[PDB]
RNA sequence: UUGAUGUCACGGAACCUUUGUUGUCUUCGACAUGGGUA
RNA sequence: UACCCAUGUCGAAGACAACAAAGUAUUU
């Protein structure tokens, strides 16, 4: 750079009363101290400057108090200036270097002017990511708002304070802060100004109209200029503006545009907008409200089609979530409802499937340099599952063929029934809870039910069956007995013929926490599995009958020495004994008929990718089984005798998704796996997989083993026993 | 100087990064002071 | 507003110049 010389060149040319003389010294000398601060390689000129009287004299007057204090304000304004003509071209870094040169540099109305616009613009960087707001974008404003006030407190009528104190003002309630003090008269001062300076103060004067309901500043809004880069954001503006004035049919018009020509990013504020204007049509009862949100939902369902991986899932588009609560309200037809529900569910797992998809494909290639892409996005998904800073970018993947499921592809003699829990009309008071019941076999007029449930008691009851079990655990069987209890007492249609028809097998297609639930224990004393078979799907698109795999081998691996499985032990199943998890990783690319695994294991606390099975010297976690090269499973059949092997964390993620031990192995399109919800009894375990082993029909062998243990329950009603007999389900859908 | 049928704040390491360092022969010769006489 | 010299004595430097706190990613 050699900023020495450039302050020679400055010298020879500055005169003291031209301000771009000044502006220019200014800055020179200010680069020049930046790079001593910095230890630069610059830091490496050891020249000085010529004609030394001069050049002294020149530097004596520049340094003047009035003279330099005068330089910098200009030049402040000169780099805000700049900034905000080249926002646009910059990347994310050198807009932040660029701004936090400013604040430096300036830390006069002018000075504090600037100073207030730098920091409001610094914390307009910082986005949201899942349901949280980073702390320093409220202090960014609060800071804007402090330097506005020193202006403010001598000359109200100061519109460019005003308007930087109004925007930190709305940005503040944005981030769930509230409005500071004396926001009403300052608000109003502002429409006694009454022009659009920039493109915020539109959001301004709604807020006026809004509180004044005062309708002059419309007309200025409707005639802005089309000729603007974010067009969606003023069309949705001009939806408002039309709103207020009655003008429905060109709230309709615009409010299509806007959404028509919405951005890719969920991080862009039009989604935050967007949802804003949505909740204010149905706030205001206006019909208009229906129409826009089911097309919202269409498009927002749209663009996740093109979101790259799952931690940006996780960051922005998790944060959509209320748009297809409104939707689902807004939409009558309860196969639309169904869809509406079914697009939320599972999306993370979707794309862990592909990525195991992926490798194979890379494998059988020997596309070195791929698999570790592959590996990088999993490492990268594991670290942020821990709240961990990501120095690289995480790579972008584009989908598989994410063909739309039809309904009719469910076999003629099940029954269907999907959840959604709305929490939106949860939170409004209303039921909330949502059972939509598909049988194929009536006339197409008659083949849904929609039947609803107030869920807040039976959450709470799990809530409080949850702690127990971490903290005791097998003295938490009366905790489990009111939950199933409590099953019926919120769903009471689940043991109605009229709704699911007699002796049919049941699907479900849980959501939220009730993946966690033994639906199929819910207990009227009658149990439901006495009267239905069960089998579980963690989203509909994810249904995918396979035939079960045509190897004419099966194994069976055990690490537990403390207890004699006698009856796996003497089936036709060769058994090999310690397993290590270079055993199981060996078994897993054989593609076995039947993979039985006996050993204890453990889900997390805090982040599912830890959760994992207790094998001979080392433990093998979900980490483990989604990073192995080499996997073959299409259409096997898998038993984990494991503890909590189809448990979670006891926490709720910020995207629907159950990723336990068993969602790990569908993840690799196994075709059916019995796993355990909880605590798992050795013996148990024995009795009920030698009879699905020698019986491999799983769907109607594990109800009756359930059947023909609960006459040992009704005889006492045990707590203890009914704990032992209902953590077993089966997960996946074969041909 | 509380308000009451509801407080995990013993629910949170002032933590993290930084070389008392760079340059210098224990050497060596002409200099002080202000008048005096016509 | 000209001219002329006269006397022989004696240690010096003892730290100086620079820096005097500065930084501390939340994301296509």
């Amino acid at each position: 750079s050699n900023p020495i010389r450039d302050i020679q060149d400055r010298l020879k040319t500055a005169k003291f009363d031209n301000k771009d003389d000044m502006m220019n010294l200014a800055s020179s000398l200010y680069k020049y101290e930046k790079q001593l601060m910095d230890s630069s390689e610059a830091t490496l000129c050891q020249q000085g400057l010529s004609n030394r009287p001069n050049s002294f004299s020149q530097l004596s007057q520049f340094r003047d108090s009035d003279i330099q204090s005068k330089a910098g304000g200009q030049t402040g304004k000169f780099w805000q200036n700049e900034y905000e003509a080249c926002k646009n071209f910059q990347t994310h870094k050198e807009r932040r270097e660029t701004l936090e040169q400013i604040i430096r540099f300036l830390q006069d109305d002018l000075l504090l002017k600037t100073l207030a616009r730098a920091y409001f613009h610094r914390g307009l960087l910082y986005r949201p990511k899942g349901f949280s707001v980073p702390a320093r974008k409220v202090e960014a404003m609060k800071k804007a708002i402090a330097y506005c006030e020193i202006i403010l407190d001598k000359n109200e009528e100061e519109s460019e304070a005003l308007r930087i104190w109004l925007y930190a003002a709305m940005e503040l309630r944005r981030c769930g802060e509230e409005y500071p003090e004396n926001f009403a008269e300052k608000l109003f001062y502002l429409a006694n100004d009454g022009f659009i300076s920039e493109l915020y103060d539109i959001r301004l004067f709604l807020e006026y109209t809004e509180r004044e309901e005062d309708n002059n500043f419309l007309d200025m809004i409707l005639q802005e200029n089309q000729d603007r880069e974010r067009l969606f954001e003023l069309c949705l503006y001009k939806a408002r503006a039309c709103f207020h004035l009655n003008q429905l049919n060109d709230v309709r018009i615009y409010g299509e545009s806007a959404i028509d020509n919405a951005p890719g990013a969920f991080a862009d504020p039009f989604w935050d907008e967007l949802v804003e204007f949505i909740r204010m049509l149905r706030n205001k009862k206006s019909e208009l409200w229906k129409e826009i949100a089911i097309k919202a939902w269409d498009k927002c369902r749209e663009k996740e089609m093109k979101v790259g991986n799952n931690i940006y899932l996780s960051w922005y588009w998790a944060r959509q979530r209320e748009l297809y609560d409104l939707a689902f309200m807004a939409q009558d037809g309860i196969e639309k409802k169904t869809r509406i529900a079914d697009s939320l569910k599972s999306r993370t797992t979707l794309r862990i499937q592909e990525l195991n998809e992926l490798r194979k494909d890379a494998h059988r290639k020997q596309n070195r340099r791929l698999e570790d892409k592959l590996d990088r996005i999993i490492e990268q998904e594991n670290e942020a599952r821990d709240g961990a800073y990501l120095r690289r970018n995480p790579p972008c993947f584009t989908g598989g063929k994410r063909e739309e499921i039809p309904f009719a592809r469910l076999p003629q003699n099940w029954i269907a029934v999907h959840f959604y829990l709305n929490e939106l009309e949860s939170h409004e008071g209303g039921k909330g809870g949502h059972a939509l019941i598909y049988d194929p076999q009536k006339a197409e007029k008659d083949q849904w039910q929609d039947k609803s449930f107030d869920y807040k008691e039976l959450h709470r009851k799990f809530l409080e069956w949850q702690e127990n079990y971490i903290l005791n655990e097998e003295g938490s069987a009366d905790f489990l007995v009111t939950l199933c209890r409590e099953i019926e007492k919120a769903m009471p249609f689940l043991f109605k013929s009229e709704v699911i028809p007699e002796d049919r097998p049941v699907l479900w297609i849980p959501h939220g926490f009730l993946h966690r639930l033994p639906l199929h224990a819910a207990m009227k004393i009658e149990i439901f599995w006495e009267r239905h078979a069960s089998r579980y799907l963690p989203a509909w698109h994810l249904f995918d009958p396979a035939p079960y795999s045509r190897e004419e081998s099966s194994t069976l691996l055990k690490n537990f020495e403390e207890y004699d499985f006698q009856n796996l032990e003497n089936g036709e199943i060769e058994v090999y004994a310690p397993s290590s998890p270079k055993k199981v990783k060996e078994a897993i690319r054989e593609n076995p008929a039947i993979l039985l695994l006996l050993c204890h294991g453990e889900a997390d606390m805090t982040n599912p990718f830890r959760s994992c099975l207790k094998l001979k010297n080392k433990d093998m976690t979900i980490f483990d089984l989604l990073t192995v090269e080499d996997v073959r499973l299409s259409g096997s059949r898998i038993l984990l005798g494991a503890c909590e092997s189809d448990m979670v964390p006891p926490l709720e993620f910020s995207v629907d998704e159950h990723l336990s031990v068993s969602g790990a192995f569908l993840s690799h399109k196994a075709g059916e796996i019995v796993a355990g919800l909880w605590t798992v009894d050795s013996e148990k375990v024995d009795e009920c997989y030698s009879y699905l082993v020698e019986e491999k029909d799983f769907l109607r062998n594990l109800q009756e083993w359930q059947m023909a243990e609960t006459e040992n329950f009704r005889s006492e009603n045990d707590s203890s026993l009914f704990y032992k007999i209902a953590p077993f389900r089966i997960i996946g859908f074969p041909a």
